[PDB]
C-alpha cells in the first residue's frame, strides 16, 4: 500500500542524480513542504539491450520492499508517481557515510560514531524482525545516509538503497560482487543459499569502517580469486585496532564469523552496542 502522487503534489527544486535506473531530484511535498528526493525510471531506448532494460525489475522490487517498511532508521518511501514511474523518498540532508568518512581532517567524534553504530543496528534489527526477514544484500557505507551528525539528534543515520533486497519464505541465493563488504557464502557462487545472516556480516564491516574511518580490507592487496579464497577458506578479515573497546571488538568478530549461525541476533548486537 503506497500512496500515489500527481505532478502538482510535488514541485521540483533541482537535479542531483547519480542513479542506477534514472535521475534523482530534490523537491518538496506541496502539502507539508517536506523535502523529498525523487528517483525516476528511464529505460532510454538507445543505449541498453533488452536484458538490461530490466532494471525495471529492480525498480519494482525496491517499491515492493519499501512499501512495508516504516522505521526511523530506514529511508521512508512517501509515494509513487507515474509518467515517468518515480519513487518519492524522504530527503536525507547530510550525504552518506562513505563520503563523510573520507574527510580525514575532521574525524567523527566517538559519541557520534556510537550513535551511527546503534542507529544502523536498529534499522537492520527491524528488517530482521519482519516476517519473513528482509535481506538487504547491499549493506555498505555508500548506502547509509546521514540525517545529522549531532550526537543529540533524534536520528543520525538511515539505511537506504534496497534495490537488491530479498524477503522470501524460501532459501535466498545469488552471487554478490563488491566482495569486501559481502559475506563469504555470497561471494563463492550463484550456487549457494544464505539468509539475513549475510547482512549481519556486512554490518560487521560497517562497524569496522565507522570505528577506523578506513575501507574494510584496504590493508590487503590480492588478485580477485585469491582475495575471495582468503576471505572464504582462510578466515581473512580486516585487523581490528588494539585500542578497540573489548565489547565492540567481540560484536564485530562475532558478526563476521565465517559460519553464519554464529553471527548474533540483532537484539544481542543492540544491547551490546548500547553498553559502549
Ligand atoms: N533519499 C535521498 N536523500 C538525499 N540524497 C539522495 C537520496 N537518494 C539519492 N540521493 C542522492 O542522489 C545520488 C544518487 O543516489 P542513488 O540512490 O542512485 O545511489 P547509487 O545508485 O549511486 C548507489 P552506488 O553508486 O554505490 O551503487 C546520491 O549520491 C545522493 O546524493
Amino acid at each position: 500500500r503506497l500512496p500515489t502522487l500527481a505532478d502538482n503534489e510535488i514541485e521540483y527544486e533541482k537535479q542531483i542524480g547519480k542513479g542506477g535506473f534514472g535521475l534523482v531530484h530534490k523537491g518538496r511535498l506541496v502539502k507539508d513542504k517536506s523535502v523529498v528526493a525523487i528517483k525516476s525510471l528511464i529505460l532510454g531506448d538507445s543505449e541498453g539491450e533488452t536484458e538490461m532494460i530490466e532494471k525495471f525489475q529492480e525498480f519494482q522490487r525496491e517499491v515492493f520492499i519499501m512499501s512495508n517498511l516504516n522505521h526511523p532508521n530506514i529511508v521512508k518511501l512517501y509515494g509513487l508517481m507515474h509518467n515517468p514511474p518515480r519513487m518519492v523518498m524522504e530527503f536525507v540532508p547530510c550525504g552518506d557515510l562513505y563520503h563523510r568518512l573520507l574527510d580525514k581532517a575532521h574525524p567523527i567524534k566517538w559519541s557520534v560514531k556510537l550513535r551511527l553504530m546503534l542507529d544502523i543496528a536498529l534499522g537492520i534489527e527491524y528488517m530482521q524482525n519482519q516476517n519473513p526477514p528482509i535481506v538487504h544484500r547491499d549493506l555498505r557505507s555508500p548506502n547509509i545516509f546521514l540525517q545529522s551528525l549531532d550526537e543529540n539528534a533524534p536520528v543520525c543515520a538511515k539505511v537506504a538503497d534496497f534495490g537488491l533486497s530479498q524477503q522470501s519464505v524460501h532459501s535466498v541465493s545469488g552471487l554478490l560482487g563488491n566482495f569486501q563488504w559481502m559475506a563469504p557464502e555470497t561471494i563463492g557462487a550463484e550456487e549457494e543459499s544464505y539468509t539475513e545472516k549475510a547482512d549481519t556480516y556486512s554490518f560487521a564491516m560497517i562497524l569496522y569502517t565507522i570505528l577506523t574511518g578506513e575501507g574494510p580490507f584496504d590493508e590487503y592487496s590480492y588478485g580477485k580469486i585469491k582475495f575471495i579464497n582468503m576471505i572464504r577458506e582462510e578466515g581473512l578479515r580486516p585487523t581490528i585496532p588494539e585500542d578497540c573497546p573489548p565489547r565492540l571488538r567481540n560484536v564485530i568478530e562475532l558478526c563476521w564469523s565465517g559460519d553464519p549461525k554464529k553471527r548474533p541476533h540483532f537484539s544481542y548486537i543492540v544491547k551490546e552496542l548500547s553498553e559502549l
